[PDB]
């Protein structure tokens, strides 16, 4: 979880290492067990006809959170990528944390993060929405709109192209602000009931099943290594559906 050892840490935008770093201190202290990825992927890289792209996972599980994988990539020279899942144990009924940031040469185009609901009523829980709403709508220039897919998302969803190095900075402090109103939740939830449970476990199968229509990750791994070791990777390793 010390990034004091990543390959890519030292050579990534700005924006993703100050993330990279909140969420890493975000989990320092908490139950950690190691979750095994399949093949136990730790660092991989690969190329076919064009640039390498080149990942770095580390991944961990606590009784609230099932699958908490923190990945980093760069594709050639240009193009850097944070990917975060917070999975939870859906006994706890937590909502599921999620960001991504892609960056290249030309600053950060994608900065996306979000709590989104495992509820069949597609709603956060009280708590969460109580305590998200007393944040306040912060105010980006260049907002984005989410595909359709992204209905999974809640409506505290981030989806921007930051303008200035004030708006990376607020984006990253509204992601600190989600991991602490979520790390506390965290500490507060009972175990649910079994229809409950059963109930948060496919809002998670849904939003992973949702999660591997986007196009955008698929077209960089096929790039890289191709259609089976893409679909293998978007399928077991980012968005594993429980089962
Ligand atoms: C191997 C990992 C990985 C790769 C290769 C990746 C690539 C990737 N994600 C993208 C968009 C995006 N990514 C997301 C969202 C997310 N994506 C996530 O994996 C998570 C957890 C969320 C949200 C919590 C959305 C909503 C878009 C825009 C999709 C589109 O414009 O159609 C983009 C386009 C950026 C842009 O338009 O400016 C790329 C290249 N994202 C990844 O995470």
């Amino acid at each position: 979880l010390s990034l004091t050892n990543s390959s890519l840490m030292p050579t990534l935008n700005p924006m993703i290492q100050q993330l990279a770093l909140a969420i890493a201190a975000s989990w320092q202290s908490l139950p950690l067990k190691p979750y095994q990825l399949p093949e136990d992927l730790g660092y991989v890289e690969g190329r076919l006809e064009g640039e390498k792209l080149v990942i770095e996972n580390r991944c961990y599980q606590t009784p609230q959170f099932r699958k908490m994988h923190l990945e980093l990539a760069k594709v050639g020279k240009g193009l850097d990528i944070l990917h975060c899942v917070m999975f939870p144990e859906p006994l706890y009924g937590l909502p599921l944390f999620g960001c991504n940031i892609v960056a290249g040469p030309g600053g950060v185009s994608a900065a996306i993060a979000d709590l989104s609901p495992t509820q069949s009523d597609r709603q956060l829980p009280a708590a969460y929405q109580k305590s998200l709403a007393e944040l306040g709508q912060p105010e980006f220039e260049q907002q984005r709109e989410l595909p359709p897919w992204g209905e999974i998302f809640s409506e505290y969803c981030l989806f921007i192209r930051p303008s200035n190095v004030t708006e990376e900075e607020r984006f990253v402090q509204r992601v600190v602000d989600f991991l602490q109103i979520h790390c506390h939740q965290s500490i507060v939830a009972e175990p649910l009931s079994e229809a409950q449970t059963l109930e948060h476990r496919q809002g998670q199968i849904h939003y992973c099943q949702q999660q591997q229509k986007n196009d955008k990750t698929r077209r960089v791994l096929e790039k890289a290594f191709g259609e089976a070791w893409a679909e293998r990777y978007m399928s077991q390793v980012l968005f594993d559906v429980i089962q």
